[PDB]
RNA sequence: GAAUCUCUUUGCCUUUUGGCUUAGAUCAAGUGUAGUAUCUGUUCUGUAACAACUG
């Protein structure tokens, strides 16, 4: 029961990526650590992580080489920075100049 | 020596590139229907002689 800290939707499960969270009443909330192994886990209108402790990757390694030891990285994308003015972030793309262009002539494929 | 025809190099070029400026400048991603163009395929393969008249 570990956990990896992403920056876009806070933490990553090891096992299967669940979105859990740190709660308010645990240590660790205000505080932020990248590796952080839970005690327990709470499914609720949140997740929720109980007794979570800071903890580094060589102690993981160096413990578990069985349970474990690229295609995440193919298979990622990313998206540019919002912006409030443009109203639809996927505008600026050739397919939708391509596709407003079209429709704005009329035609229809 | 000289004429006629015909072929090689050698001359001739005889349908043998007729202005300028910011290369004068920009850009070639639309649907249907219609016109024009072209491009692949298949099969099959009366005449002569004799007898008579010259009108």
């Amino acid at each position: 029961n570990a956990a990896k800290r992403d920056s876009q939707v806070g933490y990553k499960t090891i096992n299967g990526g669940t979105e859990v969270g740190i709660h308010p009443s645990s240590s660790l909330y205000g505080k932020e650590y990248e590796y952080v192994m839970y005690h327990s886990i709470v499914l609720t209108s949140r997740e929720y992580m109980s007794q979570v402790t800071s903890i580094e990757p060589q102690w993981l390694l160096e413990v578990a080489p069985h349970f474990y030891k690229s295609q995440s990285r193919k298979k990622a994308k990313i998206i540019p920075l919002h912006n409030k003015f443009a109203k639809d972030q996927n505008s600026w793309r050739l397919s939708s100049i391509r596709q407003s262009r079209e429709r704005a002539l009329g035609i229809k494929r």
